DNA sequence: CCATATTTAATCTTC
DNA sequence: GGAAGATTAAATATG
């Protein structure tokens, strides 16, 4: 149950394909969990979390 | 239409 | 004290 504390090379393969997709498809998810080594939970949730510090960046 | 999955919005947790 | 990860319940989307 501890919380993920990505290292760089994880969170620059993240940030690479959000800026092809916001939500990545459950087959995107399932390769970027392979490539990282993390659970697909944890790739679902970054998403998540970065498109919710989208949104309140895009609202002034 | 119906069962299941994904996303949203808000919040809680933790470093 | 601030940001990001994790959880929740509700809403929406999907097959």
């Amino acid at each position: 149950r501890p919380a993920t504390i990505l290292t760089t090379q994880q969170r620059r393969a993240f940030k690479a394909s959000f800026e092809v997709s916001s939500k990545p498809c459950r087959k995107v998810r399932e390769t970027l969990a392979a490539e990282t080594g993390l659970s697909v939970r944890v790739v679902q949730v970054w998403f998540q979390n970065q498109r919710a510090k989208m949104k309140k960046l895009a609202r002034r």
